[PDB]
């Protein structure tokens, strides 16, 4: 009954999963991999070529909208924010189209998400990013990993921690089914300071790793230690995002130019 049960339970949040986000690791890796397509994504490698792609390359937030211009690597910077911003929307739908998430009252909905968006963002990046760069602007753009190397500190330095976990994240080889039971269980995480409804939320964050262990079992039989492996990245992404936001701090305190987007400023304000 339980294998079964949860069974359901997953496809429940695989379906969440597809209907909220932009874009799956399916289809990154098929562009990542150059598979056989009549367009590839443009590189942006340096100055010249970010030029040519805030010029020729569609992006959901258009450039007059960004905050005033600054210098290249506040400009990338900017880009960052943008997409971090837009990635919480995806995952607050997501999160919604769960209904023991929107069962929640509001306010535990907000703290789950205020504690674990960032956890979720670089877990999902994994999907867009290889150990040369990572897709932008909906997969028209590559960026190499080089070339955010060469940003001046502060900005190179919260870049690089990022592909570092995501090039072993991605040897686990994980699928889209995989990652939106991973992903649910970022969120749905009964650790988060100020949650009104603890055992609710620890019983659901349970739930979820039931199916998701059981989901490997199907779906990676022969993968050994699979499971704990996973335990152990989400251990991984909360030292990650600690780190991150000790980066974050520096650039409030040192970067007084810089411009930080509120909802982000409320994600940190207590951290
Ligand atoms: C949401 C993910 C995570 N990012 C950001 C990102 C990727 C890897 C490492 C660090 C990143 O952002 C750290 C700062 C985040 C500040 C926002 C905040 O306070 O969290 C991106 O998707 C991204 C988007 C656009 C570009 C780009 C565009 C033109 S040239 C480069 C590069 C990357
Ligand atoms: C869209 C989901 C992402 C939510 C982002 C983080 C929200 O911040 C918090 O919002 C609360 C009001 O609800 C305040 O009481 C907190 O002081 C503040 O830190």
């Amino acid at each position: 009954p339980q294998v079964a049960d949860l069974k359901a339970f997953s496809k429940h949040i695989y379906n969440a999963y597809l209907k909220n986000f932009n874009m799956t690791k399916k289809k990154a890796r098929s562009i990542l991999t150059g598979k056989a397509s009549h367009t590839a994504p443009f590189v942006i490698h340096d100055i010249e070529t970010l030029w040519q792609a805030e010029k020729g390359l569609v992006w959901k937030q258009l450039v007059n909208g960004l905050p005033p211009y600054k210098e290249i690597s506040v400009h990338v910077f900017y880009r960052c924010q943008c997409t971090t911003v837009e990635t919480v929307r995806e995952l607050t739908e997501f999160a919604k189209s769960i209904p023991s998430f929107s069962s929640l009252f509001l306010n535990d909905q907000v703290t789950l998400l205020k504690y674990g968006v960032h956890e979720a963002i670089f877990a999902m990046l994994a999907s867009i990013v290889n150990k040369d760069g990572l897709l932008v602007a909906n997969g028209s753009g590559f960026v190499t990993r080089e070339f955010l190397r060469s940003l001046r500190k502060p900005f190179s330095d919260i870049i690089e921690p990022k592909f570092e976990f995501a090039v072993k994240f991605n040897a686990l080889e994980l699928d889209d089914s995989d990652l939106a039971l991973f992903i649910a269980a970022i969120i749905l995480c009964g650790d988060r300071p100020g949650l009104m409804n603890v055992p609710r939320v620890e019983a659901i964050q349970d739930t979820i790793l039931r199916a998701l262990e059981f989901h490997l079992q199907a779906n990676h039989p022969d993968a050994q230690y699979l499971f704990p492996k996973l335990l152990q990245k989400m251990a991984d992404l909360r030292q990650l995002v600690t780190e991150h936001a000790q980066m974050m701090q520096r650039i409030k305190k040192t970067e007084t130019e810089t411009s930080l987007h509120p909802l982000l400023q409320e994600i940190y304000k207590d951290m």
